[PDB]
């Protein structure tokens, strides 16, 4: 469970499997109560599974009709890779297919039923009856890591935080020697609504600006001088300075907001809120394990309901 | 169809629906030939669809158990949104469930068990599907769902690259190039972005090809971003050597997000494989190409270079686009 | 739900689908009670749906005749796009047409004629529907289609008002107000927009309410737009009288697009009725409210006043929002 | 047929009615050939129409379930207005409904068939089978004038062109007296792709800028001084001035482009192109009839494929 903010969803668990197990127990008890012959039960069950497997075969063929066009670009020119992409594993799938064919032909008309199954399966593709529910899609994305926020969080850590955080420790001490000493941490603001104004004082006038740390420079991706700059802010309580820290907005959140505005992005407000929460979770998880963040940085997540933002930083700064 | 590189896949098309239509026509012709009673055909088709709908109901009920745990964080604390996520649409799904229940209870059936026995078996089979994983999507179906939904990481990386870096710098780039030319051969008036589909992206460009060397940088651009008081955007100028003599000079850079894809491959915590890296690298190029095409700020002031290593041509690749 | 005024309609909801679900449940219960053979029920339901699909095919064929004339101008000169526009989706529609033809030819029927006789009658009835206009949409269905598709004129007017005027001026408005206050009681730091749902909008605001009078204008703002070298955006300052003494002063204007709606009502060539004017005027307010809510440039620097005349309160209405 | 550009679609005609008439003739000839009893033909036809009318009644009831919620806001608190909105005209609809009920009950089970019809109609709403085709929607919008471009064109004429064009004649002469005399017309550019750059020279360097006309001022909508300004441009051919005119981009086209970019607008690229063409057509039609445009303005529509834009203005300027 995340410690940043209550609104952050936890990773999905096994609850579906437990519900399926309860359903299995109930179904078996019901079959025991009904008193129908066990052999007929087994026959019907195996026939149903065989029919499902054959429907899977036909759906895979329909998908293969599409994937073969991409054979060169996506599948590097191998027909077998395309076939596996459509069927998952041709060996296991072929074994189950042969078993299903044998059992469905033996146990019982085969040809008429096969045609009826193909007709049913074709309508599923054309009508779209097998479109997955939002929860099913969300679970698939989270397990596979097919998420916008996943890439943004790793991009943020790999590029910015990985480089600057080690140097941050040295730079802050240099500033304190040159100059009221500032806290020895970088504080990152995570607005779950993705506000992120470019001037921090506009967010809260109690946060006012102070001189900058020494610039950090590095050679990167063919640009010989990438300059990394950090600003210092003072926090006002009762109208006087009550804290001083190096402060940031998570810039990737600004990308999520902009994606929500552009029509070409295909990115909605609901996607923005879900991905914003996900971005916080994965960034929290990575920094926990990351060697670079010994004690160097702090994450602050908040959700505006007259807001406390200045007090929010102070609370963690005092903490 | 992408113009950057032959290997970049085109967006998926309707071919699956065309194959489904061919299959449907063939199945109808086969039923016509078989000569079985039409009423039996219709009855059993409807019964199969009804059984599928009931299995969907039960699977959603199983899913609903997990989502109810997240109700407060993921679904705004409302039960209806949870049920909507699990079942897709309560009204349409309820209508189809009523139809399925009515027709399966009412109609005679010889291929399937009576209603209650059938329901017990259907729940048993759905529980087996859930526990064993017998219904998992194929990787091609997952890819189709992701590309239709825009769930890929490369989509987010490309949009971040456009919104943060290019959208700001490209407008100012013309003025900075004119200033550099007037203050000072004259650099070309475009920014050239290199896209290695293998995601190598060395920091020191000289390491990639000795025929590329570094000149004095463009004037720095500064702007206030995300609560940081103004920060530097900088660009480097390079000269290109043909047989050891300058054939061309240009403003040039690697696409930084490709380094993120490569690093994500190395880190175990990322759950990102090398196969994903190549797939997402191609998708990044395709997405960025589409963005810059429509983007008004990027009209003819930007150019993309995409290549894959087969002694490499890199310096010639940049020269090719410059003289073109 | 809009906050501007009680009379502004909320967006349409799902109530129609809920009523349809209630109807479906009642019909299923009625069929259950009637005790007629289930197979007859299923057969005749399927036959009715098949007849509807064939009628749709014929109607699309009739429509296709008109669209083929426009092929080059409206459909890029491609036949497939014309057929797509007429039939919606060739693949899905073809699948359903094959199903309909197969089942109607194959199944026995007592309520309808044999296949060819039925086809002749169905074409006759569809031709009558087209010629007589017997299938025209009700005005409520047209309104639902328009609001779902965003086909209303008020949508375009609101988006033009936001994109052209407010998006530019509102950011500069703060600096202009600060400049006016420093150069010089002090005007409030917000722009107030008046929205008469009757679309009166007189040019001279003093004519609307003598208690409103005009002060020295804000500094002019100039910018280059649409091939015109810089042009003036100007705003007027007003003072508000309570019992003949200044209670408040503000920057204020009528929403110009409402004059367009009123004028469109007067002009015969516009094909725009007074009933449409009131409907679109409310929709304009609702659309603008939604735009400014999400728009980042309009955060707390803009305010909307909406009212309908029942001796009018106008000056008090502005005062209400100022002190609030 | 529009004279601006070939790409502009003409208003839809009667072709559908002619096709329906041909279909009617073919169906009647087919019925004559089949030789089935005419009385059975009439009975079946009337029963089909009656069933369609009853389905219409039930659909109207389902819609009324929704519209009643809006009774106060949209329908000014009248139940009868809501009922008419759902049914179109309760008198004619009730007459046809009573006739349909009578004929369907008399001619033939009624109750079972009525329930089956209701079940069929309910599925149409829930499944959405009656969603109109794009061409049907487009025809409805064009006839009803439910279009974004319709409002934009009238807004452009009512506000800008109506006011300035009369004054334009006087102002141009004033400029010629003060000062190479410029053409006595306003030229408006209509890019069907909705490009519309803010600086015209950027579109084509052969178009260069020249001093402005005297400013026009007016009192408008509570703003005491609305200033209307027009710029003058010179056109280069063979590298020297070859023309001088007052030149404009149609600003509403810029709105269409921006709407295409914003996600909140629900406006696509295809909508942008269709509405851009429609905007040209309606603006062409209105100015033809409008009293104000005696000879004062010219419309130029072009569609970029290295473009001739400067030559395009010259061609019409020479014309
Ligand atoms: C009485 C019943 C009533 C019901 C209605 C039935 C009426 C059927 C009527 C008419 C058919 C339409 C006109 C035909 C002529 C055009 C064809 C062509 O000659 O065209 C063919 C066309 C190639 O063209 P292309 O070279 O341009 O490639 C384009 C590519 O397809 C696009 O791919 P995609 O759409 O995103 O998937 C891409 O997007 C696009 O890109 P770009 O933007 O550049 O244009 C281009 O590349 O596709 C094909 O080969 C597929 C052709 C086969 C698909 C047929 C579906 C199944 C149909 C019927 C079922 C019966 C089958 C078995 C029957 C025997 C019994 C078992
Ligand atoms: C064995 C079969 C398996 C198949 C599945 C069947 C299972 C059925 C199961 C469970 C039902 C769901 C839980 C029920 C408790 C919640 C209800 C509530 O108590 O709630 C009621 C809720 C009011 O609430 P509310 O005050 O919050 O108003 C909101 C409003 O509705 C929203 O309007 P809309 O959705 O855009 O149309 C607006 O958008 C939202 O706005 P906001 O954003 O502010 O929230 C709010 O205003 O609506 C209603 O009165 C409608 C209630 C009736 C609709 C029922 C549909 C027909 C259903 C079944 C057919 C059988 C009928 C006849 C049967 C007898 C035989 C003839
Ligand atoms: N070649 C190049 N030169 C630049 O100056 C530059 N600036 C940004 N970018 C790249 O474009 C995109 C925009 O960055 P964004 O701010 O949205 O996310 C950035 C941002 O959240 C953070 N970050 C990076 N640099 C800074 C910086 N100087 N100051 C504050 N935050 C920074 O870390 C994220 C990833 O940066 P990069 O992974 O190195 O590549 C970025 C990114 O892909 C640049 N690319
Ligand atoms: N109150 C107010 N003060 C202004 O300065 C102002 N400027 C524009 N607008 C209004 O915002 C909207 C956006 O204008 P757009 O340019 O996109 O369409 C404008 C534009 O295409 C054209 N037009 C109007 N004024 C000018 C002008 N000065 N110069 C060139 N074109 C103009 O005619 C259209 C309708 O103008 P109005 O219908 O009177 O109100 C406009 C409009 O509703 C203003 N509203
Ligand atoms: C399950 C199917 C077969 C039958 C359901 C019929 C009705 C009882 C359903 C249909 C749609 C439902 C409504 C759709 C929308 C809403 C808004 C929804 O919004 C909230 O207030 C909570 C969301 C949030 O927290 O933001 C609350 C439930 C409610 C009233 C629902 C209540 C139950 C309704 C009426
Ligand atoms: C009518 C139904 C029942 C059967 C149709 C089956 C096929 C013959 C159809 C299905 C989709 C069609 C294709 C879908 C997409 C295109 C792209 C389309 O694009 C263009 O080149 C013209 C558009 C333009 O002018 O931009 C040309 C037709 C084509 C090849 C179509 C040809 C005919 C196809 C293969
Ligand atoms: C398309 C066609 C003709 C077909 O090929 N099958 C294969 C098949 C099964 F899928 C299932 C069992 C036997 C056969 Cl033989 C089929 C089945 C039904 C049916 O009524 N299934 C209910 C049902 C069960 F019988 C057992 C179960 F465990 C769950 C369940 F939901 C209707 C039509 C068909
Ligand atoms: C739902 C139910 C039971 C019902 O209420 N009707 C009413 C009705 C008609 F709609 C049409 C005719 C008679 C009746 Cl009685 C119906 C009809 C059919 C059918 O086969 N229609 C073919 C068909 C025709 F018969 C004549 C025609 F001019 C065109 C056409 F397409 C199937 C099921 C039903």
């Amino acid at each position: 469970h995340s410690s940043l903010h209550p609104s952050i969803p936890c990773p999905r668990g096994h609850g579906a499997q437990k519900a399926a197990l309860v359903l299995l127990s109930a179904c078996l008890v019901t079959l025991w109560g009904l008193g129908e012959p066990p052999e007929h039960t087994l026959r019907y069950l195996v026939l149903h599974l065989a029919s499902l497997q054959l429907g899977l075969l036909l759906n895979g063929v329909c998908s293969l009709a599409e994937e073969l066009r991409h054979i060169h670009s996506r599948y590097r020119g191998s027909y077998w890779r395309t076939v596996r992409a459509c069927l998952g594993c041709p060996l296991r799938r072929g074994a189950l297919l042969l078993l299903s064919i044998y059992f469905y032909y033996s146990l019982p008309p085969f040809t008429w039923m096969l045609a009826l199954l193909g007709l049913s399966q074709a309508l599923n593709i054309l009508l779209g009856l097998k479109g997955l529910a939002p929860a099913e899609i969300s679970a698939v994305c989270e397990k596979g890591n097919f998420n916008v926020a996943h890439g943004l969080a790793w991009s943020y850590y790999i590029g910015y935080l990985r480089l600057i955080l080690p140097e941050l420790q040295a730079r802050i001490r240099t500033y304190n020697q040159h100059y009221g000493a500032v806290s020895q941490r970088l504080y990152i603001l995570l607005p779950l609504d993705c506000g992120v104004p470019d001037n921090l004082s506009m967010a809260d006038p109690n946060i006012r600006f102070l001189d900058k740390l020494p610039q950090q420079t590095g050679d990167r991706a063919g640009i010989k001088d990438r300059v990394y700059s950090n600003s210092i802010y003072e926090l006002l309580e009762n109208g006087q300075r009550a804290g001083t820290c190096v402060l940031e907005y998570a810039t990737p959140l600004q990308t999520l907001f902009a994606m929500s505005q552009y029509s070409q992005a295909g990115f909605s407000r609901e996607d923005r809120l879900e991905q914003a929460k996900l971005f916080c979770r994965t960034l929290e998880d990575i920094l926990a394990d990351a060697p670079e963040s010994q004690n160097n940085c702090r994450l602050i997540a908040y959700q505006e309901p007259s807001f406390s933002l200045s007090q929010e930083v102070l609370r963690h700064l005092r903490q």
